[PDB]
């Protein structure tokens, strides 16, 4: 049982959760492969093991493990495996499932509020436009006037042979990344490709930096299809900062909803390739990775040129400083519309909580380290001083390959 | 099958086929990964020598001739009949570099080839050793203009102790416990103190007091030596546009110089090896500085700042660690003393990766080191995959001789 210490205070704790760590991760006595964001790459007798170990975690957790329904729910997916080859789980398995499987997100620095998720049964869906109508409830649901609400909507779980439900944006809200004269970007740079695949669909283009991309929804065999996302369905915050007047006129906007739309969902070996899921926002995320990253929107540069900061030296720190005001703006702009966030402060500490809690209930928590640390000031927040074993629990979000 | 390496700024992918040589295992498995942890005869001497000797006879373009199978040859007759051997001056110099180039937590081996060996085998004392590192501090010191180096005290070996340096660090500020149960100095280094203290050290009573040596020669307790004032270059801090961050009284000391790790050469194990190289400025100024468990003054330069510290939204963490480092950035700089800031330090650290890898195939980098403790994706490291493992030559941590 790996020993943990957390350098900040000198306590110690032991992970005997990763005991039970089964599907194994990248990292051998020889070379450790943390750092690398994907992990390697992307007869039914298996099915029946994962299931069973997954029904019987949930009435340990309802203190129902021995006698009564324990008993009689094990032999009927017993029974609907050994008569159709799969097996449907019952609803509030489906919502057990997917807080299990938030709970057990390693990279995930929002975990102290994996109980409160609302989760959506859509496995009764089978078109495109009955996805759209789901997809638009939830953001709906989840935006919620600014106030906003965890939500995972499930979609029917993946069955041998005929074809997945599937979102190909790899979020629901994802802005224009359009290519040009000189192969440069306007827009963002991380949707490029699947700008490219929307306009070769049929999808009109657009202005410029900021366009609210459609969604490329997918039923079963029946090739993907275009669909518009309702403006007044999708809330966005122009930023502002609170002193510095004209960062507004940079004309800059970010959406308010997170919402993952790209991952598969695992519990109890049941695969659900269609299973978005949406929170809120780490400021972090917005202010630091998705507009001063070198790759995304780099704004970094001019802002420093606005705030007149010497950008002729390194060692000037005007990289930080700018950085640090997009920050500010981010988290003002928010607050002055009413739209949920957290700073990267406030959801460390409560990922700390998280820890503790975690200890307690279950013996240790996965956390991996890179992805927990805020993207600036990481040696401020508690989290840097804790150490963090990570490792792969089920229920689970995995990646999965595009379809294409 | 060798790892797949993506940076993830540009786009890039390389395998790094050094990681198959790995000549050692670390903490990690399949099952967990346990890469943020902090803590990680004759003929296993032999077959590391014979690697050792490998390697030396490779870097002077010079595998498989006579004289390195004659270098072969000798060794492991060495071994046969003292249990041991020597290092060629040559080859320690060699080994010291390599050892240095494969230290995956460091973000300045870009440096490695520029190292000065003082070659202290021949240390008979503790007073020789005292004279030994004067000498390495003066040197590498240089009137603010640092120089990298290492000083090599004898090996570990049969029939004697070891030469152990207590201190984890050449220079160390005192740290003293309180009424408050607090602590005035530095607190990482109370231990220390306390040692010193009970050795015979008249401790001081201020913030920023320098540390005495405890040396320890073979089968010989700990002996007490200070440190000439004049020899231990120091800055005091000052901030740029922020006229009352000098009345904070803080100061640091010009060199890095680490103290308490094992240098291992072929299978020869140097416990007394310090080495030095000049300071990025966030070790001082994020870590030193705003750690909680270290001088902790985030708080009062915020209140100073005028910060609203209320709430954590403004941000005042942020914007008070950014000063903070600007301060020791302007005041080492004015005191004319090498420094390098993240962004230069990072950047110098991809040439070295990109080296590496035309070089060796590789390089092993453990990311969680590597990153600086503020601005993390602002630095180009950030967005680059990396493998960690261990190569030999190589620094290890060993346990504190009392
Ligand atoms: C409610 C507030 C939430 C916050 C503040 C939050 C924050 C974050 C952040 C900052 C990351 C880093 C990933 C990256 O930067 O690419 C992350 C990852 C992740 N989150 Fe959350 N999250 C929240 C809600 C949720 C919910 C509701 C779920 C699932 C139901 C979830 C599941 C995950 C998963 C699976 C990852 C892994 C990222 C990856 O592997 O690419 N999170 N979260
Ligand atoms: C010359 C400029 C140098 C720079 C800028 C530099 C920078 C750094 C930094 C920032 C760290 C980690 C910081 C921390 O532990 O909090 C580090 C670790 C390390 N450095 Fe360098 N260093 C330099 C010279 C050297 C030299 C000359 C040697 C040895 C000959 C060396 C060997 C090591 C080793 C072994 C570690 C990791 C040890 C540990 O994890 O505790 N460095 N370096
Ligand atoms: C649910 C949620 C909350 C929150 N605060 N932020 C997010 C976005 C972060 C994220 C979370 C996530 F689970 C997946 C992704 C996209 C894939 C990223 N890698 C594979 C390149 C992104 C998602
Ligand atoms: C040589 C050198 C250069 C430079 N810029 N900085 C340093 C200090 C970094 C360092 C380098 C080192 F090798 C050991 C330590 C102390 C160990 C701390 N761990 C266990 C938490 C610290 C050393
Ligand atoms: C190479 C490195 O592992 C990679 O850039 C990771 C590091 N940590 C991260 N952490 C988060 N939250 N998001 C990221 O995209 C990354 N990128
Ligand atoms: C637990 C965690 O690994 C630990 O606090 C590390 C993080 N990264 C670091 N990076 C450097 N350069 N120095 C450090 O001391 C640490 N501490
Ligand atoms: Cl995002
Ligand atoms: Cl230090
Ligand atoms: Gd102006
Ligand atoms: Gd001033
Ligand atoms: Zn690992």
């Amino acid at each position: 049982f790996p020993r943990v210490k957390n350098w900040e205070v000198g306590s110690i704790t032991y992970d005997t959760l990763s005991a039970q760590a089964q599907q194994d991760g990248p990292c051998t006595p020889r070379r450790c492969l943390g750092s690398l964001v994907f992990p390697r790459k992307l007869a039914p007798e298996q099915l029946l093991s994962q299931a069973r170990d997954f029904i019987n975690q949930y009435y340990s957790s309802i203190k129902r493990s021995g006698s009564q329904a324990h008993e009689q729910r094990l032999q009927e997916v017993e029974a609907e495996v050994a008569a159709t080859g799969t097996y449907q789980l019952r609803e509030s398995e489906l919502v057990f499932g997917a807080k299990q499987a938030w709970r057990n997100a390693p990279r995930c620095v929002g975990r102290i509020q994996w109980g409160k998720l609302q989760v959506f049964d859509a496995r009764d869906c089978r078109s495109a436009q009955e996805m759209f109508t789901y997809i638009c409830n939830h953001i709906k649901y989840a935006t919620n006037r600014g106030n906003l609400r965890s939500a995972i909507t499930v979609f029917p779980q993946r069955c041998p042979g005929r074809g997945d439900f599937r979102i190909w944006n790899s979020q629901l809200v994802r802005y224009a990344g359009y290519r040009q004269q000189d192969g440069s970007v306007r827009g963002d740079p991380a949707n490029v490709e699947i700008t490219e695949l929307c306009i070769q669909h049929g999808w009109t283009p657009g202005n410029g930096r900021f366009d609210v991309l459609p969604l490329l929804l997918q039923a079963p065999d029946e090739p993907p299809e275009l669909f518009l996302l309702p403006p007044e369905l999708v809330l966005e915050v122009p930023l502002e900062h609170p002193t510095l007047e004209w960062f507004a006129a940079l004309g800059l906007r970010w959406y308010a909803l997170p919402a993952v739309s790209n991952m598969l969902l695992e519990i109890g070996g049941l695969e659900f390739p269609a299973a978005p899921f949406s929170g809120w926002y780490m400021s972090t995320e917005i202010g630091t990775r998705n507009l001063c990253d070198p790759h995304r929107y780099n704004i970094l540069e001019d802002v420093a040129v606005c705030m007149d900061l010497d950008t002729r030296t390194t060692s000037s720190l005007w990289k930080d400083k700018a950085a640090v005001e997009i920050n500010v703006a981010v988290l003002h702009s928010y607050q002055l519309a009413k739209v949920t966030i957290v700073d990267h402060h406030a959801a460390t500490a409560s990922f700390m909580k998280h820890l503790e809690n975690e200890q307690k209930a279950r013996g240790g928590c996965p956390a991996d380290w890179a992805w927990i640390v805020p993207p600036i000031s990481g040696s401020l927040t508690p989290v840097f001083h804790q150490e963090m074993v990570n490792y792969f629990l089920s229920p689970a979000f995995r990646y999965q390959p595009d379809p294409w």
